[PDB]
């Protein structure tokens, strides 16, 4: 409960969707302002369970400033059986980035600067502990009223293998989502690494620029459209690259089309924005800037400091997700975080 004689009191909700249940918080004692993230009968579903699983590991393991952190999980009040519902305390984050993009609060280039620089240095680290997001866009950036802003959701975060049991190694075009998605997962380009990211960020970099979705496509093809109307056709090697007959088929049946500029995209648009714009909406992963060159990129100067850019030692172990677990032996070891979060917390 959150009643006069508990540890935190609901202010009101802020976020309700896929994931739960988001409130503002106070901590009673003390005043502090938290987040808690209900996740209702957070075991029913399989699928669900293992996103809940591997956000809790990831966020256990990360200690980053823009990077969403947990500062507590409730136990238990109910026998093990009942259970059933989790829930975590973390940062509170007034906003997300889509929010601010999309209304009529400023958003000046020097806005567009800072967001990126903070979300171009969560994932520096994030990507050096061999941790790939997967579904990055403007909602899963939140944004404090300090104006900080912190990468949140690590549900469809992987590494650099996923296991073949699961059906988005092989389906993944349908992995997180249309507007944002790489177009290695697209088109099943057998190379998955951290530039699936760099795509995404490209995409909110142009978000943030025009306060318009840059690729809003309606479907499959039509998401290749827009994305080929802009980068041209893919190269031969690209093409020959895609996993799916129907697909190869199709693009090579398109007329040739050279890129279109990025200021013929965006008229009037700062140079050095455009210049790190067109390092990231590559479609080879391997063309694009990582994340720490980016950083070092002259629009980002501002803000850049090399002694203030960790990266996150040691990496992060995926081998628990790969294993093929029930609906209770998911229960037992999320229980099991929560156990060794405070077993922890009483070691220190
Ligand atoms: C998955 C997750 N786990 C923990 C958090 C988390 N979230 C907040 N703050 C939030 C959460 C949600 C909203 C919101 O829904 N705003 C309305 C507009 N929104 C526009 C984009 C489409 C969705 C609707 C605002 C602030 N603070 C701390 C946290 F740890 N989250 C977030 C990313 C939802």
């Amino acid at each position: 409960t959150f009643d006069v004689g508990d540890e935190y009191e609901i202010i009101e909700t802020i976020g309700n969707g896929a994931y739960g249940v988001v409130s503002s918080a106070r901590r009673r004692l003390t005043g502090q302002q938290v987040a808690i993230k209900k996740i209702p009968n957070a075991f029913d579903v399989v699928t669900n369970a293992k996103r809940t699983l591997r956000e809790l590991k990831i966020l256990k393991h990360f200690k980053h400033d823009n990077i969403i952190a947990i500062k507590d999980i409730l136990r238990p009040t109910v026998p093990y059986g009942e259970f059933k519902s989790v829930y975590v305390v973390l940062d509170l984050m007034e906003s997300d980035l889509h929010q601010i993009i999309h209304s009529s609060q400023p958003l000046t280039l020097e806005h567009v600067r800072y967001f990126l620089y903070q979300l171009l240095r969560g994932l520096k680290y994030m990507h050096s502990a061999q941790v790939i997001h997967r579904d990055l866009k403007p909602s899963n950036l939140l944004v404090n009223e300090n104006c900080e802003l912190k990468i949140g959701d690590f549900g469809m975060a992987r590494g650099l293998c996923t296991s073949p049991a699961e059906h988005q190694y092989f389906m993944t075009e349908y992995v997180a989502t249309r507007w944002y998605r790489a177009p290695e997962l697209m088109l099943s380009l057998h190379e998955y690494t951290q530039a699936i990211d760099l795509w995404s960020v490209g995409c909110i970099f142009g978000e943030m620029l025009a306060r318009r979705q840059l690729f809003p496509g309606k479907n499959y093809v039509h998401q290749l459209q827009l994305i080929m109307m802009v980068l041209g056709t893919p190269s031969p090697a690209v093409i020959q690259a895609v996993g799916a007959e129907r697909v190869r088929a199709y693009i090579q049946s398109l007329p040739p089309r050279q890129p279109v500029p990025w200021e013929t995209v965006y008229p009037g648009a700062d140079r050095q924005a455009l210049s790190l714009l067109g390092r990231m909406l590559r479609f080879e992963p391997s063309a694009r800037i990582s994340a720490a060159a980016a950083l070092r990129h002259p629009f980002l100067a501002k803000y850049h400091d090399p002694d203030d850019e960790p990266d996150c030692a040691p990496p992060f172990d995926f081998a628990f997700d790969r294993e093929a677990l029930t609906r209770e032996r998911i229960k037992e070891a999320i229980v099991a975080e929560i156990e060794d979060f405070h077993a922890r917390r009483e070691g220190i």
